[PDB]
Parts: structure tokens; C-alpha cells; sequence
């Protein structure tokens, strides 16, 4: 829901595409019910995940400034055994990637006034979800799915709040905690830089699905992700205002929600070579009207500053549609567009038969240009996964 651009080298080389598709072990992130579309045995699947951020803000710029914003390379392992009505399988999946590590040398550094620098900003949200599902078929044509994930959600920013000072504009009722003395104390007038470093926390999630053989040739599905439960995100972290002001403590986050899914989609065989999908997606934003506290607890004292972040956004529809080229008994061609908004990227993959039960593939997704702010964006996967039978 952070991106968007589907799990694993076929889904994110078909559009992000597969709720009515075999995507491989990957189905576990999205529309369960697709395992066991699988061939009977059993599956490995071992690989890697790479977003690589490019953003220019006028100039500042994080993206790929040097040596510390590089990407993140998650890895990814699955499993799944697939046996007459039945398939089981658990995999760890590292979705989101996006972080930023902007320099110190620019503004968001200058702040409210005209002063400078601090450790800056950066900014990283990295989440790890551990799915164990299951798939039946119900019958000869329908089958249905699930998997409960636990999930591990990591994340911690540097950055400056100005807001000039007010504390929510002013009496709203948000911001106040029994710290904030130093704050319009102090004696600087605009830079509060706060330093998650780190805040982790481990919830649950997970989802359910089914898939209805319209016919021989057309497959119709629909999966539902259940809206995360996270959890508090806690960490040790060190706020400063600004001169300069430093300070020191563990910070706590409440509220930090991910949105529930709903994917209905539709695939059709025109023959042995060309396959096509579709998809449609909406990610209920709209229900994540809850209030997002950060809480700032210091030693053994007591010193206080919590701060409420309105939440009220609105949900997000996307579109996608690949197409799978069998070129021949080895090479596999994958293309397909992503579409969201209410924002869009082409998407490519190949895949080699290193002979039955052994296949590379490689996908890649690479977002168009949106303004300033711009940004260049582009998804890379690579697995590996062999059968046993
Ligand atoms: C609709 C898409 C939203 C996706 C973005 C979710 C990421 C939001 O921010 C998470 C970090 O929390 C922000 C906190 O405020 C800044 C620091 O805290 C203040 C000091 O007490």
C-alpha cells in the first residue's frame, strides 16, 4: 500500500497485476488463493528486491547524492507445497523502501528565519512481512485463500518542524507535553530536529481471496488485505531545537496505520503464447481517521511533548494490466502498465527456464516523471525458484 508495484518479478513485471494470475509464491503478499494454480510439489523461491529514489527538490536533492542513500536491497525466500486440493507455504517479503538522504548543505536545512544545518535530513520507512497462508480448492472451479503475516515495520526520519511555533497553529489542542518548557523557552525561534535512531515495532496483518474459473481460458478473482495492525513504533531517539538546542530520549508512535486492499481482477489465455491481465485496486486511506501521537519520554525523569498529526486523507484507486509472452519452451516476456491516482510506471520482465524446476526471472518497474518536487523511480526484482516432484 506504501508503493505499488506488486510482489515478486511477475506481478511487478505484469502491471503489479495478479489477482486472477499464478504469480508465483509471491501470491502469499497478494491474492492467496493463486497458490495452488501452482503445479503440484514443492517450491523455493529465493530473491532480492531494489527501489532506487531519485528526487530533486528546488536546488536540494536526495535520490542518489553519493554513498549512504544508495538502495535498499531487501531479500526474499518462499516456500509452498502443493498437493491435490491443497497448498501451504510462508515467506518473508520486505516491501517498502522509501527512504531519502538528503545532504546538510542545503535548505530544509536553512530554516524559519534564515539559521542552519543539524545531523539533517534523511528519512526511512522499511517493512517486513512474514505471511503463512494456505489455499484450497473448493472445487474444480473455485478456490479460495488466505494468509495471517506478522509484520515488522521500521522507520525513522531527521528533519525540522518550523510551523514557525504556535504548536498547532496556535490553541488548537494538539501539541503540549510537560517538556515543552524548553520550547518557547530555549531562546533559538525555529528548528526542532528530531532523530528516530530507529523505531521498530512488530504487528500483524493478513488476507483472504478467491479465485472462480469463468472458463478453460478466463480466471476472475478478488483478494481482500485486512487493514494492518502495527502497533506502537518505539525507539530511543534525540530531539534538538534551535542557535542550537540538543536533548535526548525514547520516542513512541501510536496510530501508524497501513489502509485495508481490495483487488478484483481479471486474466485471459488468447493461446499457448500471450496472456493478459487486469486489475483494479483500492486502498481504503479513507479509513485511517485516527489521531498519530508522538510521544517524547527522556531518562527516568518524566519530561513530556506530544505532539497529535491530523490524519485525513482519501482513497487511492489504481489500475494495472500486463501482458505474459511465452516465446518459447525457455524465455518468458512480461510488460505491462501501472496506473494510480485519485501514479505511473511502465513494467518489464524476462524470465529463462535454466531447464524444468529451475527459473531466473528478472523484473523491473520504472515510474514516469511527476512536478519543485520531481522524482524518478525504478523497481528492480530478481528470483530464483525451483520445484521439487
Ligand atoms: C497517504 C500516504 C501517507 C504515507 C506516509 C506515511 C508516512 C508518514 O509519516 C510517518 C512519520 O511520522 C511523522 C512525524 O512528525 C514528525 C516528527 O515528530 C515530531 C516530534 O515530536
Amino acid at each position: 500500500v506504501f508503493n505499488l508495484e506488486g510482489f515478486g518479478p511477475v506481478s511487478r513485471a505484469m502491471g503489479g497485476t495478479g489477482a486472477a494470475f499464478d504469480i508465483g509464491p509471491a501470491a502469499m503478499m497478494e491474492n492467496p488463493a493463486t497458490l495452488g494454480l501452482m503445479g503440484e510439489g514443492r517450491h523455493f523461491s529465493l530473491g532480492l528486491d531494489v527501489v532506487s529514489t531519485d528526487i530533486k527538490v528546488t536546488t536540494a536533492s536526495s535520490g542518489n547524492h553519493g554513498n549512504n542513500n544508495g538502495p535498499y536491497f531487501a531479500p526474499q525466500t518462499a516456500f509452498v507445497y502443493r498437493q491435490g486440493r491443497y497448498a501451504f507455504g510462508a515467506g518473508i517479503f520486505a516491501e517498502g523502501g522509501l527512504g531519502t538522504q538528503y545532504g546538510g548543505s542545503s535548505f530544509l536545512s536553512r530554516t524559519s528565519n534564515g539559521v542552519d544545518t543539524g545531523l539533517d535530513q534523511f528519512s526511512r520507512l522499511l517493512v517486513l512481512r512474514v505471511p503463512f497462508s494456505a489455499a484450497y480448492h473448493v472445487t474444480d472451479k473455485l478456490t479460495v485463500g488466505a494468509s495471517v503475516d506478522a509484520v515488522w515495520t521500521s522507520l525513522n526520519l531527521g528533519t525540522l518542524l518550523d510551523v514557525s511555533q504556535i504548536g498547532t497553529l496556535a490553541g488548537q489542542g494538539r501539541v503540549s507535553g510537560t517538556l515543552v518548557p524548553t520550547l518557547l523557552g530555549v531562546p533559538g525561534l525555529s528548528g526542532g530536529y528530531i532523530d528516530f535512531s530507529g523505531v521498530q515495532a512488530w504487528g500483524i496483518g493478513g488476507r483472504l481471496g478467491l479465485t472462480y474459473q469463468v472458463t478453460p481460458d478466463t480466471r476472475i478473482g478478488a483478494a481482500y488485505q485486512a487493514k494492518t495492525h502495527v502497533g506502537d513504533l518505539t525507539g530511543q531517539a534525540t530531539l534538538s531545537a534551535v542557535g542550537n538546542i540538543p536533548l535526548k530520549g525514547d520516542v513512541t508512535v501510536r496510530n501508524f496505520q497501513m489502509p485495508a486492499q481490495l483487488t478484483v481482477g481479471i486474466s485471459h489465455q488468447f493461446n499457448d503464447q500471450l496472456s493478459v491481465s487486469a486489475d483494479y485496486q483500492r486502498v481504503f486511506w479513507s479509513s485511517v481517521m485516527k489521531d498519530m501521537n508522538v510521544g517524547f519520554v527522556q531518562s527516568g525523569s518524566a519530561a513530556n511533548l506530544d505532539l497529535s498529526l491530523p490524519q485525513n486523507y482519501r482513497d487511492i484507486s489504481v489500475f494495472g494490466i500486463g501482458a505474459e509472452y511465452r516465446y518459447n519452451a525457455k524465455w518468458t516476456f512480461r510488460g505491462g502498465f501501472h496506473y494510480a491516482q485519485e501514479t505511473t510506471s511502465l513494467t518489464g520482465g524476462v524470465s529463462y527456464a535454466i531447464g524444468k524446476n529451475d527459473v531466473i526471472d528478472f523484473a523491473l518497474s520504472v515510474a514516469l516523471r511527476k512536478t519543485s518536487v520531481t522524482h524518478s523511480q525504478v523497481n528492480a526484482v530478481i528470483a530464483y525458484q525451483k520445484r521439487f516432484h
